[PDB]
């Protein structure tokens, strides 16, 4: 006899969990979320919000609230390598699409920019949105202990940490959003692939007016090396509030004792990284963080689905962790809604693993290689163990000399610096991932490809599994994206001139499946216009064709022309995995 | 074969029709709206937004946009009777719940205030919200010509006025939102009851800095009488942007040359009303419009439903027309949504007329009686036709003498002033209307009644048919009304401690009817809190009981205790009029 | 749809009767350029004719138009 019955139990109220609660809130699905801690994040942790996250927050209706508090992209314009903050600079690249060679592609790719908003500010914004909708319930100070699942539901044991009293929750489904060392994932018998404690990071949150060393070269990341240090002893400054509020990251050797409470010693390390004793440093927090590089081989078992840091862990390079957490929960929730309605079978819920687990592998691999690229810069300079400050100042000074030695060091520094685009301008990784199996019906066309590095370069496509291309439309006098007039908990069929047969096809699809397909003509039927012609360029179907958009803004299917309209009802049945045991496997 | 097939055609793009397109947008219902004019309203027209409209705009997600542009309630604090604007004042009452004797009741009654936002500003906000949703389609410059309907739908003939191209729309339902002289209502064979041209009103929109004559007595309405005029020649000043943007209203006798383009003449008239020839007056527009008071005996026929000015017309007094237009469309759209999904029949759509026609009768009668009350002030002062300026100045001055004559006029003024509460503080009209037949199950309790004038005084109740009472809840640390956590396209069952049996009952109701009833415990089960205990006081059920709230914020049913749980499935089948 | 140049054509005009709006102070101060035919009598003092033409170019008579200057220029 269970204490609570609810359609969905969310375990964990970090970004992944709160994203799932907000999505289910927007879709009208009652849920309970339990979070072990009494409050939201009390330190910055992850901060970089990429364009995909920006699009998901527009769909969930919180983008304006996030933007009001976040650092804007133009104050993240560079990625800097330096000696001390007050000393000579080593190298610099354009970051986050601000450089003239990337800014066009970044603007064409999304209605959203990149911005910077740390977790102690983001999480309260998600909490407020969830409380305002009043569809599900948040319980902070409540700890998940264990689960059993069966054919029909999931029975979970929960502890109220204040009262010490246990209770049980019976749910149709459970979301594991409980972060690294997930108890939910463990209870499923799923063990991550990869290494644990591959490094420690010591992250210090502090206040210091460093505007004299930063404002002329605005950046999110200033990566420093104090002359007389081995190459591994890099000092990473992260701008949180230009140019007064900061993180400082060090990577202590495996055999160093870190006293997180020793503010005195941490303050002296930061003053050494700055190299200007007149800058007053106030410590706000110091945290030691075990860095892993690991990914779950399976994301789900039965009626339990794990998201975010429960199924992927990586170094902070690329800032992919937070963005991938948001996109995991946004992939899953519209699928749980249709299953709970009886409009989709367990076959649709299986596509969560099929679509998201390969992205988990991709981001863990990319973040690892970007962490290893960092040491290339001080190596190119000729920095090693056992060098005096004076020897390293001389290597920096002799860098610009008219010798064979200096020419080769300048070449090695340019090559080491070029590789940092893999973390500063990784547009293909951020926006260009495509689901190749899952809640989609291939059209028989080959995947578009070119000679450009697919990690660095995004290429807009309606190929099924791809995120729908962004184009500026106009609805009367209202400027709106292709991504703004799709999603929001429904399927949308984008059509054009000569697309009338799509209306009866969509009508038949909804009758056969009980799922509505909204028909939206662009540049026809009095619908939104394509003022620049950009949508006609990107849609890759003819005027009479169609692009079928899922509730998460990925393309489920496309059709060159209205010759394919009669396929739509069967396409929708296959996307929804509607349990037809005669249906064709 | 029709040109266009669409669930709902809305005819008319004023407040009523734009509200319907916004509600249908929020509910995900594809629709088409045609409006004969190429633009939204080009002059202020209706401006007073009452608390109930504020609540509906909170439901439809646009109340913050409206509030950013509107005059706030505290700047509409008085209703003023005066001579000239620059001359001596005659009388004053508190307005719109600003007086100390009404402010408490107005604050407890709603999460929303009253505000002032003219139609030329409000209509673009609704259009923008509809275009942003991109669920339905707006076509301005398109004119409805005629319809025919059958068992299965409605076929309308439309003309594109710029091209003269004609086309046909086949819709399941049609909303007539086409305003006064509704072409849609006519084609239904339904004629209004009440008179036409009961008067002519001349409305001048102008700019003048009158802060010196208004700031010390903030009002929406300054009602003046230039000494040497008959009582019927009242000048109504309406504040639009304190204190530089105004309307000036007059009621010329049904015989008089009204040149609307004669600006220099209107301008001279406004200057005389002000009584201070140094004030610069810039005319922005002059409009003549015929004041009616009629109400349709029937709001609907078959698959066609008429809202707002199509079905009720009244003088501007009480500003009920704009508010009632919004509440008509909000009553109707959630019922259409359940009808289109096959979860309700024509029986639910019949409740539109049953609920809203009686409110149309009430507002037309109240507004007429409020218009008639206005002449009572100048009459109390002893003003009549055929008096000189000096004669009327003398009567103003003598009003405060220690004579019997002056004692009597003083008493007659006070009584005529007290009647203006029926337009200035008519809280029971604005918020307290209750549906007694329609999409509701009466609980078998007698309707709460009391001694207070029910036009003036709102009495909060969960008696089925009433608007759900406002209480402040807190959901975690988020402050929210009972009205914020209900509505928004769904049925909600508010419960309390010992209400667990309502869980199984709502699930059974969903199985039998196909309509979800969201269960929301207050002060139990980790749900929203009632920090003051106000909700426990207003809910008029026990802790273990239930209040069933409709998508429009009205109560469909209540139950004293959890023993009534087993009744919820049949209650839901009767509210939805399932065969 | 922010622009320096908004080039209009009032339906029922010859192609050569283009109306060019030039944004000078977004969105309250403007130029309006026409190219009258070589026959036309241009009266740079008839503010009320010029005003009626701008209102026509705009297509919304609720927009108040205040003339600052009219000039004819030999291209
Ligand atoms: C100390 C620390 C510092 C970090 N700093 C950075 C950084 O600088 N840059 C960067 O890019 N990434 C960083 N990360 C990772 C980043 O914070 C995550 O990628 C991001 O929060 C997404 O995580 P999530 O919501 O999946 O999990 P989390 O943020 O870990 O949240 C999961 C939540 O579940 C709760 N929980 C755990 N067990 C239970 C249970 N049994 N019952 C109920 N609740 C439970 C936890 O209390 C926690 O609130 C850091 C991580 C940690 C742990
Ligand atoms: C000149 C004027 C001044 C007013 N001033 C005041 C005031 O000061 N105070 C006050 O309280 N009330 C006033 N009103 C009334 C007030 O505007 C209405 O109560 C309010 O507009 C709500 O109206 P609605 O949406 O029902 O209709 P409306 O605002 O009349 O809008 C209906 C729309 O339908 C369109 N239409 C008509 N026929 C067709 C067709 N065949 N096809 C397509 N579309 C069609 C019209 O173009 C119009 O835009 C005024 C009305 C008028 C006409
Ligand atoms: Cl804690
Ligand atoms: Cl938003
Ligand atoms: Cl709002």
């Amino acid at each position: 006899a269970p204490d609570i019955r609810v359609p969905v139990l969310i375990v964990g109220g970090g970004p992944a969990g709160l994203t799932a609660a907000l999505a289910l809130s927007r879709y009208g699905v009652p849920h309970l979320l339990v979070n072990r801690h009494h409050g939201t994040a009390h330190t910055p942790r992850a901060h970089l919000l990429n364009q995909r996250t920006g699009e998901i927050f527009r769909d969930l209706g919180i983008a304006d609230r996030v933007e009001a508090h976040a650092t804007p992209g133009h104050l993240m314009a560079n990625h800097v390598f330096m000696s001390t903050f007050a000393g000579p600079e080593v190298a610099r690249i354009g970051a986050y699409g601000n450089g003239p060679d990337r800014i066009g592609e970044y603007r064409a790719a999304s209605p959203s920019g990149l911005c910077n908003l740390p977790q102690h500010l983001l999480e309260p914004l998600l909490v407020e949105a969830v409380q305002e909708a009043c569809v599900g319930q948040l319980r902070f100070g409540h700890e998940f202990v264990s689960l059993e699942q069966d054919e029909h539901g999931v029975t979970s044991r929960i502890t109220d940490r204040r009262t010490g009293r246990d209770y049980t929750v019976r749910s149709d489904y459970l979301i594991g959003a409980d972060g690294a060392r997930s108890r939910v994932l463990a209870q499923l018998g799923i063990a991550l692939d990869g290494a644990t404690g591959i490094a420690r990071a010591v992250t210090t949150w502090f206040e210091a007016d460093l505007s004299r060393y930063s404002a002329h070269r605005p950046a999110l990341l200033y990566m420093g090396a104090v002359p007389g240090s081995p190459p591994a002893d890099g000092r990473v400054f992260v701008s949180l509030r230009p140019w007064t509020e900061w993180l400082h990251l060090t990577f202590p050797p495996p055999t160093a004792d870190v006293d997180v409470e020793d503010h005195e010693a941490v303050r002296a390390g930061i003053r050494e990284s700055i190299g200007d004793p007149t800058v007053d440093v106030t410590i706000k927090n110091v945290s030691a963080w075990e860095v892993n590089s690991a990914v779950a081989p399976r994301y789900a078992s039965g009626r339990v689905f794990c998201v975010g840091d429960a199924v992927h862990q990586n170094p902070p390079t690329n800032g992919l962790g937070l963005n991938s957490a948001v996109a995991d929960s946004f992939n899953l929730c519209w699928k749980l809604k249709l299953a709970l309605e009886g409009l989709a079978g367990p076959g649709l819920l299986d596509t969560y693993h099929d679509e998201r687990q390969p992205v988990g592998r991709q981001i863990v691999d990319r973040a690892f290689r970007s962490m290893v690229d960092l040491i290339g810069i001080p190596q190119a300079l000729g920095f090693t163990e056992g060098q005096s400050p004076e020897e390293q100042w001389r290597l920096l000074d002799t860098l610009h000399e008219d010798t064979e030695e200096a020419r080769q060091r300048r070449a090695a520094l340019a090559a080491a610096t070029a590789a940092i685009h893999g973390q500063a301008n990784a547009h293909g990784v951020e926006l260009g991932y495509r689901y190749r199996t899952g809640a989609l019906v291939p059209d028989g066309t080959p995947e578009p490809a070119d000679e450009r590095d697919p990690e660095l370069y995004y290429r807009a496509t309606t190929w099924p599994g791809a995120r729908l291309p962004h184009a500026w439309l106009e609805n009367g006098r209202h400027r709106c994206s292709t991504l703004d007039v799709t999603g929001r908990g429904r399927f949308t069929l984008l059509t054009g001139p000569g697309g009338e047969p799509w209306r009866d096809a969509a009508r038949d699809a909804a009758l056969d499946t009980g799922v509505e397909v909204a028909v939206l003509p662009i540049g026809a039927g009095g619908g939104p216009r394509d003022p620049y012609g950009t949508w006609a360029e990107l849609r890759e179907v003819e005027e009479s064709g169609a692009v079928l958009v899922r509730p998460d803004g990925h393309v489920a299917w496309r059709a060159r022309d209205h010759g394919h309209a009669k396929e739509l009802p069967e396409v929708m049945a296959r996307v929804l995995h509607q349990p037809d045991p005669a249906a064709r496997r």
